[PDB]
């Protein structure tokens, strides 16, 4: 490996070899059908909203996430990197496929695939992530660095539907050697979104673009149709010319052959024919083939870049509804547009490097955090653009002023913007991008009064119920499969409508998204004013004893829907608690004195039953009217964790916090698989998991990251890191059950799991606070 020394990867970075096996991976824990993609995953390609790639360890584009909401997992086996080598002096070269694995069917027979076990590996730190080939077929060793321009506080670059192939190339022998890398690229339109003649009107074309200071070639890859469809557009991959390489192409081979057309010429000499064959195809899968070839002397080195752009300007839902991606604000909506964002990719990758570096570099740059927890913290951030993401640039056929924003709970449970999930889970957001943070929770506020009394049915029991009431925050703001942003509530499973949560996490997300933007932004305190109040006033009329505080009524009404609470709840309660305090602060900011006057009283009253009702002496009780009352909860005091964030001081005595994190430690996390496995949600005091519910026997994810943060703010450092690293160890390590890149809601103590790709993990961030 002395490839490794030529590039510069971080230690923290993610690592498995390419083509190994993995022999714990998890599996679903649910009887009902739920995603298992196996283990075989990579970081994501693609920006904020504009359709994502899933790139393997392995090499194989293979998680296609470009159809917005949906995920599908198969390897188009034609999209590839594929390297010929010869010794200089000698008759023949070698040619391989950089893919550690072979087509199903009978496609592309002629292609040298199975790229060998124990001969390079992959490494991740997204948004960044990297191939090395280190094989004693190859003399000249090569790695790839591969990324999209994932940039905080940048709205444009973070967008865009393109990725960047930096290749380094490193001769360590006494020889000369012939060198070409090739980039191969199947005509995906009509991949999705066409019923019938999925290929049909598919053409290519080469696109050269030289202009003195960079020669750029480019295969376009579009369709002869000008319909303005969810399928129709364009996919483009390019290379920049570099001093000492020369660029070939072949525009045209067919993907639904044996692949000779394009191997022939490849294997031979790595030169390919240059012919530009632009006739369109009927039925033939067809793709095209970008390669650089070079001479690379002893001892030399030579960087060259590739790039993909995918220029597919629409999204539609399964209500029919089409909108424009949020790239098309940049490049245009006519979808022929895929040159024009590779050519700003390959003309400023090396700056948008640097940006990500500098961006990275705070943290990877503070030796005093362990590595394994920047792995996590980094990787965790997949999942903004794979999460479904939608950004839309305006609704088609219609000018706009806000750009709505929707990032998917996950892909088993297809809800955007899940309230409950996303108070856990939009750190990222909130502390990177705060500008689409603030958008979604204006989004929230705009749902607060509507009102839609049509019933639907409740899933969890046969009851119907009212589908919106007034006042009451919704659960989500809709599905992929209907109407995003317009369809609020598409969960049905249980009754949001009298949720006891959702109308103070909302509260509390608002606050949040001033303080951790710097108290300064007034305007957006005063946009979602009238929907705080309202939503703590009608939360009031739900405290039937006159305790001042919401009654949980015994049936699904909260978060932890089926582990259910009955009268005052440690969870519910201290987040009305903090909420109270939250509306108290607005209301002296925007000089509301009666609202600040009223929450206050509200807030006491509250605080002196809370601290009667559920402090036991060395924790808080889960609630005061259920069977399991004296169980520990690791989310007990959720409204606290909240307060610490927002600078909102004690809620509950010190003394007493410091209690209860002590006993979840000792208990939900070390008691728990030797605390290898993260917090186990409920715990009775005697040391056995709370069976009352499979809620009660799952570590979430998720709380257990936010556990971690509640932890490290209150001074217990190692605890806080402990709390963490099992969660760490589970989705990432070797003795895990090999989750990365699609980290999952829950897992039960058997390891196995429940919805992968899940939004709640996205809490780690708050360790950042
Ligand atoms: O995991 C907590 C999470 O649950 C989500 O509801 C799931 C539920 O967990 C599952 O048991 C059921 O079969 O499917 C539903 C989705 O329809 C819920 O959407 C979230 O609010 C909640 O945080
Ligand atoms: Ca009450």
């Amino acid at each position: 490996d002395k490839i490794s020394h030529k590039i510069d990867i971080p230690d923290s970075a993610w690592t498995i070899g390419i083509g190994e096996k993995f022999k714990n991976a998890g599996h679903p824990n649910v009887k009902y059908p739920m995603i298992d993609d196996s283990y075989v995953q990579g970081a994501p390609l693609g920006g904020f909203g504009a359709g994502t790639i899933g790139r393997t360890y392995n090499g194989g584009f293979s998680r296609w996430h470009l159809e917005i909401g949906k995920n599908k997992y198969t390897t188009v086996y034609a999209n590839q990197f594929s390297v010929f080598q010869k010794v200089e002096g000698n008759k023949d070269g070698v040619a391989q496929v950089l893919y550690a694995g072979e087509p199903e069917n009978g496609y592309l027979s002629s292609w040298k695939w199975d790229y060998p076990k124990e001969s390079g590996m992959y490494y991740a730190l997204y948004p960044n992530s990297w191939y090395t080939y280190t094989n004693k077929d190859l003399p000249v060793q090569l790695a790839v660095k591969q990324f999209s321009p994932i940039i905080p506080y940048n709205y444009k670059e973070t967008s865009y539907p393109v990725a960047v192939f930096k290749w380094t190339a490193y001769n360590p022998t006494n020889k000369n050697v012939d060198v070409s890398i090739m980039f191969t690229w199947q005509n995906m339109i009509g991949f999705f979104g066409k019923q019938v003649n999925v290929n049909s009107g598919n053409f290519n074309k080469i696109i050269k673009d030289k202009s003195k200071d960079s020669e750029i070639v480019a295969a376009v890859m579009g369709n002869i149709s000008n319909d303005n469809e969810e399928w129709n557009g364009e996919y483009s991959i390019g290379v920049k010319k570099v001093p000492g390489v020369d660029i070939s192409y072949k525009a045209k081979f067919v993907t639904t052959g044996d692949g000779s057309d394009l191997w022939h010429e490849f294997s031979k000499n790595g030169i390919l024919d240059n012919k530009d064959d632009e006739t369109p195809t009927k039925q033939d899968g067809i793709g095209s083939a970008i390669a650089v070839n070079f001479k690379l002397q002893p001892g030399q080195t030579i960087e060259v870049p590739f790039a993909l752009s995918w220029d597919l300007p629409i999204m539609k839902f399964g209500g029919g509804d089409k909108w424009y991606k949020m790239y098309t604000k940049y490049f245009g909506k006519n979808g022929k547009n895929s040159f024009a964002i590779l050519k700003e990719a390959l003309n400023n990758y090396q700056k948008w490097e640097k940006m990500i570096d500098d961006w990275q570099k705070p943290i990877l740059s503070n030796k005093s955090k362990p590595d394994w927890y920047k792995t996590a913290l980094f990787n965790e951030l997949y999942y903004l653009a794979d999460g479904g993401t939608a950004w839309e640039n305006g609704k088609v056929g219609e000018k706009r002023t806000n750009n709505m924003f929707g990032l998917l709970e996950c892909f088993d449970y297809n809800y955007y913007e899940t309230l409950d999930v996303r108070f856990y889970g939009s750190f990222p957001l909130v502390m990177l991008w705060p500008d689409i943070e603030k958008q979604v929770m204006r989004q929230f506020a705009d749902t607060i009064n509507v009102q839609d009394s049509s019933e639907f049915k409740v899933g969890s029991n046969g009851a119907m119920a009212v589908k919106k009431v007034q006042g009451m925050i919704p659960h989500d703001l809709g599905s992929s499969y209907a109407l995003p942003w317009i369809k609020i509530n598409a969960y049905d499973w249980q009754n949001p409508n009298i949720w006891k949560d959702l109308n103070s996490k909302y509260v509390l997300l608002v606050y949040r998204d001033y303080v951790l933007t710097g108290k300064t932004d007034k305007e957006f305190l005063k946009y979602t004013w009238k929907s705080v109040k309202t939503a703590l006033d009608k939360l009031k009329e739900m405290d039937k004893d006159n305790d001042g505080i919401p009654d949980n009524e015994g049936i699904p009404d909260q978060t932890y829907a089926t582990w259910s609470m009955k009268g005052t709840s440690a969870y519910c309660g201290s987040l009305w608690l903090a909420a109270l305090k939250a509306a108290q602060e607005i209301g002296k900011v925007l000089k509301d004195n009666e609202a600040y006057i009223k929450y206050n009283e509200w807030y006491k009253i509250a605080q002196q039953n809370f601290e009667k009702e559920l402090w036991n002496g060395e924790y808080y009780n889960f609630d005061t009217e259920s069977d399991h009352k004296d169980s520990i909860m690791a989310d007990q005091l959720a409204g606290q964790w909240y307060a610490d964030i927002l600078r909102l001081g004690d809620i509950l005595p010190k003394d007493h916090v410091q209690k209860a994190l002590k006993k979840i430690y000792e208990f939900n996390v070390m008691k728990f698989e030797n605390g290898k496995m993260g917090a186990v949600n409920g715990m009775r005091p005697d040391g056995i998991v709370d069976e009352s519910d499979i809620q009660a026997q799952e570590v979430w994810t998720g709380v257990t990251y936010a556990l971690a943060s509640f932890m490290k703010y209150r001074g217990m450092t190692e605890e806080a890191y402990n709390t963490a690293y099992g969660v760490y160890k589970m989705t990432y390590d070797k003795s895990g059950k090999g989750y990365w890149f699609r980290t999952p809601e829950a897992w039960t103590k058997d390891g196995n799991y429940r919805a992968s790709m899940y939004m709640r993990p996205l809490s780690i961030w708050s360790m950042e606070v």
